[PDB]
């Protein structure tokens, strides 16, 4: 049997868990009996994202309602969906045009995840776990809870929190630290790079097996921008406020993952609004979108150069932004190095 702890065996469960995966594509009315799973495909993915940037660029022009019922209607020949009756809905706004690729990212990490999980050899030498952990290529380990990291993880959660968005409360199941397969060497050189933060960064757990299997990844030119106020790079938060929303969990599912990751910012381009960037002002390696709220200056604290924003929470100098958090975008994979994962549980207030 597995020599992995109990915890870190849950989460292999967790992560490559295929109702799991069959549960999101019904929620999004995928019609699993024409597109069943093992169906989803790359190549179908990025067409579909293509289509998605046409009806954009569309919507942006204004079309002329049959180009938008063609892409419309092309996009759904792609992705079956089931209604049964009443039609599929038009894509002619910039909201749909943001939910479908959300979706489609989603999708993609979950072909990801099926893939990886039926690729390799299926002979019950050894058990699916171990071998499934295998499969992730990132060395796991549980972080005990009378540790400093953990103290100093739960802090960072509880302070970044508040009663403000309190439509739930977070209680930390389990933290891992993690070190993903050339995590080490890629980093080495952007860690030659200041102002280096630990931050958070919060996902559907289907998308799990992907993101520790390929790392934290940048949308393809295909995808539409629409949806990316800095536009395509990695996005962090520092008030697991913030990120806890993209784990998009609920009272039937309460518990969700979170990872902390070290990022190498660099000079940052602070800005109050969306603005495109991915190239970025001479000077500048990242992006800085300023929120309303911060955590407090005054209780940051530091680790190896690693600074951990984990101040419990204020306002902020400048209100006038149309964030309510603050928000850090890096356009280069390599200035990310992944050091945690953590299983939350949400207690909704309902
Ligand atoms: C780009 C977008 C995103 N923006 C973020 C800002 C801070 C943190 C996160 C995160 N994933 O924790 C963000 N994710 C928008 C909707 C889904 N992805």
């Amino acid at each position: 049997k597995s020599k992995l702890p109990k915890p870190v065996q849950d989460l292999i469960k967790m992560i490559f868990d295929v109702e799991s995966m069959k549960k999101a594509m019904v929620e999004y009315e995928i019609d699993l009996q024409k597109m069943p799973l093992g169906k989803l495909s790359k190549r179908q993915i990025q067409a579909a994202y293509s289509i998605l940037s046409e009806v954009q660029q569309a919507v942006s022009q204004g079309s002329s309602d049959s180009q938008i019922l063609d892409l419309s209607n092309r996009f759904y020949t792609l992705i079956p969906h089931d209604f049964g009756m009443k039609k599929p809905p038009l894509l002619n706004n910039a909201d749909s045009v943001q939910a479908k690729a959300e979706m489609l990212d989603n999708l993609l990490d979950i072909e990801v995840a099926y893939s990886l999980l039926r690729g390799g050899s299926d002979d019950s030498s050894k058990d699916p776990i171990d071998v499934n952990y295998e499969k992730l290529k990132t060395d796991i380990k549980v972080v005990d809870r009378d540790s400093e990291e953990a103290e100093i993880i739960r802090k960072y959660v509880k302070n970044t929190h508040a009663t403000t968005h309190n439509a739930y409360d977070l209680e930390v199941i389990d933290i891992f630290k993690i070190e993903r397969e050339g995590e080490c060497q890629r980093y080495k050189p952007f860690k030659q790079l200041h102002n280096r933060r630990l931050l958070w960064h919060g996902s559907r757990t289907t998308n799990f097996a992907g993101i520790l299997s390929q790392g934290l990844r940048i949308a393809p030119p295909e995808a539409p921008v629409t949806g990316y106020m800095f536009g395509k790079g990695i996005y962090f938060a520092d008030m697991v406020s913030k990120s806890a929303n993209y784990c998009h969990t609920s009272q039937g599912d309460p518990i969700g993952l979170i990872l902390l990751g070290e990022v190498a910012l660099g000079n940052m381009y602070e800005l109050k609004h969306a603005s495109h960037i991915s190239k970025l002002p001479k000077g500048k390696h990242s992006v800085k979108g300023l929120g309303k709220t911060t955590p407090d200056p005054s209780a940051n604290i530091s680790l190896d150069g690693v600074d951990v924003p984990l101040g419990t929470g204020i306002s902020s100098g400048v209100n006038d932004t149309s964030l309510l958090y603050n928000e850090y975008i890096v356009y280069d994979i390599a200035q990310v190095n992944l050091k945690y994962l953590l299983k939350l549980k949400f207690n909704f207030k309902t």
